[PDB]
């Protein structure tokens, strides 16, 4: 069931660290993974070759960096590599896969091996990566990314490890939680949600998008004075950012009540979020802005910081996202 999360230093901090000015940077990829704080760790073949990846709600491919990209692509060679050699359980298909990470592309070759998660292991089929970009990879500690999406938004309709989890009949619900902790680490939960690390009842909302994590949100209300999406705004809970994202021309509005208007005052007003009829609020803490174009477009994301004050259970069986106040222990 439980799956530990733990903290990394984002590729952010690795830059911001050093000291640094603004620089130059089929489905859709939401989540820039420059941003991304966290990993979970996964074991590929027999015996298990253990792999660091990002769990993501935002794609639906799992993939990780082989042994076989080359000189040319400096970017894959630093993380853990995925030898086929070391597998009994290996059996390869060759078939060309691209996901478009950013501007540049992520591309290798498909091949099946056995993938242990949890405890659980399930036959899948995944992209051995041969060629990285260079942003933002090298930098990164994470090896891969495990998606977390449906299966028509994956590449090549690829089902995607919980599909196969759900397919094998394990689980008590078909389901799977996430929680951020406040400060080492996070948890990713597998057939249901951990009653440590949530507190009163969850209530849930439907999805609107036919196959994504995508809930229609009805308004966006700073202090208490509304602003935004009265008429009905999509909303993609991504597992893999920490940001809250929105459109260009909307941030704009919530941001007056390379520029950020950030100084040290704790009096600023509370933001929340109306998700199915219940306020869901954040008390200060920061935003970004990502414009997509129609279809899949305008639409926002909640990252990390509102899943670290909300418990959220994801539900296949039901086509519905669940929230519930966090906690600790
Ligand atoms: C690779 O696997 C996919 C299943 O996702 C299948 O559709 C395809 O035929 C396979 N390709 C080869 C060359 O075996």
């Amino acid at each position: 069931e439980r799956i530990p999360l733990k903290k990394m230093p984002s590729v952010r901090e690795i830059l911001e660290e050093r000291g640094v000015d603004m620089t130059r940077l089929s489905p859709v990829v939401l989540t820039n993974y420059l941003n991304t704080q966290y990993y979970g760790e996964i074991g590929i073949g027999t015996p298990p070759q253990t792999f660091k990846v990002i769990f993501d709600t935002g794609s639906a491919n799992l993939w990780v960096p082989s042994t076989k990209c080359s000189r040319l692509y400096l970017a894959c060679g630093i993380h853990s590599l995925y030898e086929s050699s070391d597998s009994s359980s290996y059996m390869e298909n060759g078939s060309d896969f691209t996901i478009h990470y950013g501007s540049g592309r992520v591309k290798g070759f498909l091949s099946q091996d056995s993938v242990t998660v949890g405890g659980i292991t399930v036959t899948q089929t995944f992209g051995e990566v041969t060629e990285l970009p260079l942003i933002p990879f090298m930098l990164a500690k994470f090896d891969g990314v495990l998606g977390m999406g449906f299966p028509a938004q994956a590449v090549g309709g690829v089902t995607p490890v919980f599909d196969h989890i759900l397919s094998q009949g394990v689980l008590k619900e078909e389901v799977f939680s996430v929680y951020y902790n406040r400060g080492l680490g996070g948890e990713v939960v597998l057939g249901g949600s951990d009653p440590q690390h949530y507190q009163g009842n969850f209530h849930y909302v439907s999805i609107s998008k036919t196959d994504s994590w995508q809930i229609t949100m009805k308004g966006v209300s700073v202090g208490s004075s509304t602003l935004l999406c009265e008429e009905g705004c999509a909303v993609v809970v991504d597992t893999g950012s920490s940001f809250i994202s929105a459109p260009t021309s909307s941030l704009k509005l919530i941001m007056q009540a390379y520029v950020v208007n950030c100084s040290q005052v704790p009096t600023l007003p509370d933001i929340s979020f109306d998700l199915g009829g219940r306020a869901y609020t954040l008390s200060s803490t920061a935003l970004h802005a990502m414009d997509i174009p129609p279809p899949t477009g305008p639409v926002w994301v909640l990252g990390a910081t509102f899943i670290r004050k909300f418990y959220t259970e994801f539900d296949r069986h039901n086509n519905r996202i669940g929230f519930a106040l966090a906690r600790a222990a």
